[PDB]
């Protein structure tokens, strides 16, 4: 119920590489939101993605998401609510390489 809207995100990958931007999340059903995100990775690369959050039947926030922006990489994870105002983005992207970031409202 607290996901629906804007979320600054910075993020870090296995390569070592940082990220900043935003996520926007859209409810659609009592199952799913829709998440399109925009930002920029450190070595230049901008970063254009959209996806979905499954909600499991024991409230697990799932997240895939394709960013066209990286040559259409595809990352999968699980988002935890640490706050209504905080979470935590765990993820493993198509290429194999750990992604982690902050969600702050
Ligand atoms: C800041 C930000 N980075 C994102 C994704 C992202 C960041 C990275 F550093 C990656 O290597 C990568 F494969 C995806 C994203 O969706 N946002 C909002």
């Amino acid at each position: 119920q607290l996901l629906p809207g804007t979320w600054q995100v910075t993020m870090t990958n296995e390569d070592g590489q940082t990220s900043q931007g935003q996520m926007h999340f859209q409810p659609r059903s009592p199952y799913t939101l829709d998440i399109v995100a925009q930002g920029t990775i450190s070595d230049g690369r901008p970063i254009t993605g959209y996806g979905k959050v499954t909600v499991k039947t024991d409230d697990t926030l799932h997240v895939n998401i394709t960013y066209p922006s990286l040559g259409n990489i595809k990352v999968q994870g699980q988002i935890t609510m640490d706050s209504p105002t905080q979470a935590t983005w765990n993820s493993t992207t198509s290429d194999g390489k750990k992604l982690t970031g902050t969600l702050q409202r």
